[PDB]
């Protein structure tokens, strides 16, 4: 039975509003309702992996697992296996997988981050899960960020805290945060960004939603505008939104947006907003295609509607040769030519590189680079032809061209990373000098760039 080279992944996010769900929630897992929805001809076809993020979840783990498994079994006639479940307060992540994948899944990690301080610590934060699926690392983050239309900068800070402190994936990747540890990272939740229009415009916004005219609302969505200004979610993707705002509804209908200030809201307005979102970030040149992104219309126990997203995602096999794993394959090599980093830092330490990849037996430290001053006031760190030749464990091009090299540039004085990025080995040619590039980030913010050439030798 052959190993897959693609799987489909369901992502759900639902802020349940502290209320039990209704008896039927199958529309959620079928990607049925508003937006980019799934074709009826696929309804009986199970996804490989289901990842369910809830916020304001009132159920026990057992209660919610029973509902989720019985829902999937009704849709698909498959009894899904529980990969992981993790809860922080009322923020929960469940990962379920088809039973045939049980032996393909390993290295399961869970963690949470509590955001805020004193007043603002005790209900917001994130949960996450990571695992290996054959040769492919997968990470999943469900975050409930700070609420309130005038707290976008707090949400941005919450995002930075979560990606700094959430401890998932391979701990040996010590310079790298979760935005670089996975082949595919999915980040979803009640992110709580609002449509930034005046309170006086509430009824105008409602009119627009009834006309399915979202363009002048999306142009004021704080998550889209903060992402365009590189304030948050740098280098993540999101599918185009084609569904109505998912918050704030009167319960037990979807006919009314409950936006007016009330004692129960702290006398805050809740203008219709796309609070509930799914974003992703995959390594360069890995297949990932969003096949649905929408909200359900029939599930009305909460003041939010559930959101679904589905994805095709490229996966690779657990490769064995006569040589690697457990030795190098001297028919393989990775050479970096004429490489330089450009850094936004004022520091004048010397810098060295670390190269990390599961195609190497262990990470590789470079020599220090040569600092020069860039014309427009920046640091240029030149490596020339000094970089160590990397010796992959396997030389077969079917394996090596699917791999990635993570790069950290570190201070010789502190050994702290000033920037992290990723280079694909999915080259146009082998035995050929070819341009490479990655932006460099630290704590998820842009700190510079790495560019040069690569020359890859495979067994072919
Ligand atoms: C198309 C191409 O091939 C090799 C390099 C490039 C390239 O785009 N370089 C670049 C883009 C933007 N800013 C600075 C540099
Ligand atoms: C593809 C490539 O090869 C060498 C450099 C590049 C490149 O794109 N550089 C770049 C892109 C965006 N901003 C700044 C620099």
């Amino acid at each position: 039975q052959p190993e897959p080279d693609m799987i489909t992944i369901f992502i759900g996010t639902w802020n349940m509003g502290n209320a039990p769900p209704p008896k039927k929630i199958t529309s959620w897992f079928l990607s049925k309702g508003q937006g980019k929805t799934r074709d009826d001809s696929a309804d009986y076809i199970p996804h490989d992996i289901y990842v369910i993020g809830t916020q304001e979840d009132p159920l026990s783990e057992k209660e919610w697992l029973e509902i989720l498994k019985h829902s999937l079994q009704e849709i698909t006639s498959v009894t899904f296996k529980t990969v992981a479940i993790h809860t922080l307060w009322n923020i929960r992540i469940v990962v379920l997988a088809k039973p045939e994948h049980e032996n393909r899944i390993s290295h399961i990690c869970t963690d949470n981050v509590k955001t805020g301080i004193a007043n603002t610590l005790g209900n917001k934060g994130a949960v996450g899960v990571s695992f290996m699926f054959n040769g492919t690392s997968l990470g999943f983050v469900n975050s409930h960020l700070t609420s309130g239309s005038e707290k976008k900068l707090r949400r941005n800070q919450n995002y930075m805290n979560i990606l700094r402190f959430l401890a998932l994936g391979d701990k040996k990747l010590s310079p790298f945060n979760i935005t670089h540890r996975f082949t595919h990272l999915f980040w979803f939740g009640d992110l709580n960004y609002r449509v930034d229009l005046p309170t006086w415009e509430a009824e105008t916004i409602i009119q627009k939603i009834k006309q399915q005219q979202y363009a002048d609302l999306l142009s004021h969505d704080q998550l889209l505008t903060e992402r365009r200004e590189q304030k948050v979610f740098l280098h993540f993707e999101e599918e185009e939104i084609t569904f109505a705002p998912t918050y704030r509804f009167e319960r037990l209908t979807r006919d009314k947006y409950a936006y007016t200030k009330q004692k129960a809201t702290g006398m805050k307005y809740n203008l219709p907003s796309w609070c509930d979102r799914v974003l992703w970030k995959s390594y360069p040149l890995v297949h990932v295609v969003c096949q649905s992104y929408g909200s359900t219309s029939d599930i009305m126990t909460s003041d939010h509607s559930p959101v679904f997203a589905t994805f095709e995602a490229g996966v690779t096999s657990q490769f064995v040769s006569k040589n690697g794993p457990g030795t190098v394959d001297s028919q393989g090599q990775i050479e970096f030519l004429r490489c330089y980093a450009t850094l936004k830092t004022k520091s004048q330490t010397k810098f060295y590189l670390e190269f990390h990849s599961s195609c190497l037996e262990s990470f590789v430290k470079s020599q220090e680079g040569e600092n020069e001053e860039g014309s427009e006031g920046e640091l240029v760190v030149k490596f020339g032809e000094t970089l160590p030749k990397l010796k992959p464990i396997i030389s077969d091009p079917e394996y090596l061209l699917d791999q990635h090299i993570l790069i950290s540039i570190k201070s010789s004085d502190s050994d702290e990373s000033y920037g992290e990025g990723c280079i694909a080995l999915r080259l146009e040619a082998t035995e050929t000098q070819l341009p490479i590039y990655t932006p460099l980030t630290h704590h998820g913010e842009l700190t510079g760039h790495f560019q040069g050439e690569i020359k890859l030798q495979t067994s072919q």
